[PDB]
């Protein structure tokens, strides 16, 4: 497939939930589903290796990977975690990750390409699952 492209959300569903599975006190998940309706990325592809800038009104972070190759980055709430990213069909990647220190609710992400143009990215913790939906910029 080819994800690459400058990528703006349209839709967040479920990230409030995500957010209080992981700990996240109530005033704090009302900020931050707020910066999450600025949520930007940027994907660069070449072959299965992927360049991803994920950003908001105040912050940046870039997470570099090759399928099927360990990497470390951080969860959504901010612990480091060790991640591997396997693809589940043509357009669809799924990244399991592991806890590198203490414990904590099982956490996940997947990001597909729709026929219709648009990525969709999920976040799981647990039994809730957060659904955010791109378009091209
Ligand atoms: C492939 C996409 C990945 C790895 C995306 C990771 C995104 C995040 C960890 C996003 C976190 C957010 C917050 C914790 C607050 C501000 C809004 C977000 C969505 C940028």
């Amino acid at each position: 497939p080819n994800f690459s492209g400058n990528w703006k959300i349209i839709r967040s569903e479920n990230f409030e939930e995500l957010l209080k599975v992981l700990g996240v006190n109530v005033m704090l998940r009302k900020i931050a589903v707020a910066a999450a309706s600025k949520y930007a990325v940027e994907i660069k592809q070449e072959g299965d290796t992927f360049y991803i800038k994920v950003s908001t009104t105040v912050y940046t972070t870039e997470i570099n990977f090759k399928v099927g190759e360990e990497f470390e980055e951080q969860t959504v709430d901010g612990r480091p975690c060790k991640s591997l990213v396997k693809w589940e069909s043509e357009n669809k990647m799924v990244c399991e990750q592991k806890l590198l220190k203490g414990e904590g609710p099982k956490t996940s992400w997947t990001k597909e390409l729709t026929n219709d143009g648009e990525l969709i990215e999920t976040m799981t913790a647990d039994d809730v699952v957060c659904t955010q939906v791109f378009v091209r910029e």
